């Protein structure tokens, strides 16, 4: 599909068995998604943006169904005000900007 | 032109006659640059990132040129870890998302 920047690229995705809404971000080099009790080991990790760095935990692969495509990678888990979809992900869906 | 996410989608752009190095950010809202200086009025304002808030410089109906494609609307100024180009100019030269 096409996904026009009037509005938020927003999307279901499918993870640990669940729907949630995420951002398709190409700004985020990695996937942040809000607090969620994901199983297995996980390392902890900083990552910064706009206004400071959060803490999260990072889970190494993770399958992701983002509208149908299916990827699989590291996910950041942390008190991130929006899921986040970042280009580890979007490069496996076969995501790319045109203008 | 269509940009693959294998890396960062950074662009030369052209602002205030000056060029600098951006990223398209679907993730964002608004156009935010890092410190500088722009001729015209503009007014305080405040924008919340991953990591909390940050104070902005808003210049509005900025000509700003974007690999090529020229813009014409807000451009915010502050401490932003990279000079971001968001949703209010991606629009403006024709950006869509494509997988
Ligand atoms: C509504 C909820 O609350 P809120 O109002 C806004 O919530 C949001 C918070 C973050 C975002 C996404 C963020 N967009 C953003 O900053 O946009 C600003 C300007 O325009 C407005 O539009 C939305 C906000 C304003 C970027 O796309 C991506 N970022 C990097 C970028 C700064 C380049 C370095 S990143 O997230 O930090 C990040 C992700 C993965 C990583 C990483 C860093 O490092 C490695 O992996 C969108 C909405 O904040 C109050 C607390």
């Amino acid at each position: 599909p096409q996904i026009t920047l009037w509005k938020r690229p927003l999307v279901t995705i499918k993870i640990g068995g669940q729907l949630k809404e995420a951002l398709l971000d190409t700004g985020a080099d990695d996937t942040v998604l809000e607090e969620m009790n994901l199983p297995g080991r996980w390392k902890p990790k900083m990552i910064g943006g706009i206004g400071g760095f959060i803490k999260v935990r990072q889970y190494d692969q993770i399958l992701i169904e983002i509208c149908g495509h299916k990827a699989i990678g590291t996910v950041l888990v942390g008190p991130t005000p929006v899921n986040i979809i970042g280009r580890n992900l979007l490069t496996q869906i076969g995501c790319t900007l045109n203008f």
